[PDB]
């Protein structure tokens, strides 16, 4: 493939991701106000749980929440069922990220988390997913397709969830009057 065509091929995939983000910005995001309110009410930490590429985005979002004034950390969904559920205590709020809302490893956390009693939020592509049905607040982040021809590689979905989560973090940060001086304290 010549240089100009290589460049168009790269821009094709970038553009697919751009479209997926646009689809979400153009959507009503009705439950986002309730999402903000639940997060504002959290008296403990916001614990993000995921596996695979969702889990890597969950790690980014925990770090972004923390760096902008909302204490948060990440627990991997498999490590959770091998003891790390012990990191989650009564006042913590749990956000579980799974694009399908069917990932076996993430659903495996749910019986214990129901016993533990924490407020559970899901980020999935469907309110009808197993995970979403089991959570207290389902946030639906619709993703039509992935960017690859096969539609198999998390690309559109991982990027959309990152943009959505970043915007949530920044709205909470602005709402709580997080300052440059607070930012410097956590970023020496
Ligand atoms: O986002 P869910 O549907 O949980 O899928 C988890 C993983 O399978 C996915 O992110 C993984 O990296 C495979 O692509």
């Amino acid at each position: 493939m010549n240089n100009t065509d290589l460049i168009h091929l790269i821009k094709h995939f970038m553009h697919n991701e751009l479209k997926a983000v646009e689809e979400v910005i153009d959507s009503p995001l009705s439950e986002f106000a309730n999402l903000i309110k639940v997060l504002q009410s959290c008296q403990g930490k916001v614990v993000f749980i995921g596996v695979g590429k969702s889990g890597i985005i969950a790690r980014k979002l925990a770090a972004t929440f923390a760096s902008t004034g909302t204490p948060s950390f990440f627990v991997h969904g498999t490590e959770a069922v091998h003891g790390d559920l012990g990191m989650v205590a009564k006042d913590d709020v749990v956000i579980l990220i799974s694009n399908s809302g069917e990932t076996a490893e993430i659903l495996a956390t749910l019986p214990s988390l129901k016993k533990m009693g924490n407020y559970l939020i899901s980020f999935t592509r469907s309110h009808h997913s197993s995970l979403a049905i089991s959570c207290d607040l389902s946030v639906e982040i619709p993703v039509k397709s992935e960017a690859d021809n096969l539609g198999l590689a998390p690309s559109c979905s991982s990027t959309v969830v990152l943009v959505v989560g970043d915007a949530v973090a920044l709205a909470l940060s602005e709402l709580k009057k997080f300052t440059r001086a607070d930012f410097g304290l956590y970023h020496p």
